[PDB]
């Protein structure tokens, strides 16, 4: 609790020889209380480029452009996708980059960020989202979102593949947590920034409960509605209501790493690419026995029972029998933390 007391979003410059181990760096960073913000930005060393160019992608499918359709008013908004056609990321830039979609003119993010709240329900984008694949060239070791090498790794017969994001401006990701509360890792490619807004795990409950208060319909007819990502709350609306939350703009090159039951959102400037995946740790273990589905989605249920015998043995019987009242704490690093505590 005396590391990062304020759960705000920290920034690491990993050098090379550090960045050469991601199980290992995410154990760092927790270590230092990255993990309490919910939300942590790992800019990598100069001399590490995951491709040698972006300029072959044109072809490439977007097999399921979604058109963002948002509905509200006063901070509170309801975002509905629209499944369109295939479209090539050549085909998507030219729409992305028009008169009719692009970025705003804007001298500070604050400006562009005051933009995007006053109009994200007008003129519906288009975010190419939810493209299996990778940008990353075989040959790169680390932080290969494609192969991290995690203890998640150990569901072996989709949370363990690559997504692609092409975004344009204006397109947004609702208040979520991962599937199963799991980490995640997030690579913009190239483009435009996306910026962030990330609850504090240790407080992500208070706004599970402003949520239902808002929307007592979802909340009835889904266990956890926040799930099907379609939820957007504005900072102001979080101020009104004493949620802790903090901001951040990921930028070309930079890493983004969300932790378990870190609620986050967000939205992009204009034109770019981000390549995601989700991870864990031996820390998540607990909140995947913990975590809260969504029931009306026949959705991404993992089975906890190959993690429960392999890294809590003693525990098997006891969870097995419904008997396991483990209360997580949300301040605690994960156990790989250690080496980094002594
Ligand atoms: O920029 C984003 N665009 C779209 N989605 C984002 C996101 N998440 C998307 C999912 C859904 C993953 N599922 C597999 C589909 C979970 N988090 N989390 C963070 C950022 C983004
Ligand atoms: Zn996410
Ligand atoms: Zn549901």
């Amino acid at each position: 609790e005396t590391l990062n007391p304020s759960a705000r979003i920290m920034t690491f410059y990993p050098t090379m020889e550090e960045f050469r181990n991601f199980s290992r760096y995410i154990a760092y960073i927790e270590s230092q209380g990255a993990h309490r913000a919910g939300l942590a930005k790992v800019v990598p060393p100069k001399e590490w480029k995951p491709r040698a160019s972006y300029d072959d992608i044109d072809d490439l499918v977007i097999p399921a452009p979604i058109q963002q359709l948002v509905t509200g008013q006063s901070g509170l908004f309801t975002q509905y996708n629209i499944q369109k056609k295939a479209m090539t990321v050549r085909e998507f830039r030219k729409i992305a980059n028009s008169d009719k979609y692009c970025t705003p003119r804007y001298s500070e993010f604050e400006e562009l960020e005051r933009k995007y709240w006053k109009n994200l329900t007008f003129n519906p984008p288009i975010y190419g989202a939810d493209v299996n694949g990778t940008l990353y060239e075989k040959h790169v070791d680390e932080w290969n979102i494609g192969r991290l090498r995690t203890i998640l790794d150990l569901v072996e017969k989709g949370v363990n593949t690559p997504y692609l994001y092409f975004g344009m401006w204006k397109t947004s990701f609702a208040w979520h947590t991962e599937d199963m509360d799991l980490y995640s890792i997030n690579y913009l490619h190239f483009g435009e920034p996306k910026s962030w807004y990330s609850v504090p795990p240790e407080h992500g409950k208070r706004l599970e409960r402003l949520a239902k208060g808002f929307f007592p319909g979802s909340a009835q007819s889904c266990e956890a509605f926040l799930r099907h990502k379609m939820t957007l709350i504005s900072p102001l609306m979080l101020k009104k209501y004493g949620i802790p939350f903090d901001k951040v703009t990921q930028e070309a090159g930079e890493f983004m790493i969300t932790f378990p039951y870190g609620y986050h959102a967000g939205f992009n400037h204009g034109f770019n690419c981000a390549e995601s995946t989700n991870f864990a740790t031996r820390r998540w273990i607990e909140y995947g026995k913990q975590a809260v589905l969504c029931s009306c989605r026949k959705m991404v249920k993992i089975s906890m029972d190959v993690f429960v015998r392999k890294f809590q043995p003693e525990r098997y019987k006891l969870w097995k029998a419904g008997k396991d009242n483990t209360v997580i704490d949300h301040t605690l690093p994960t156990p790989e933390a250690a080496e980094f505590l002594k």
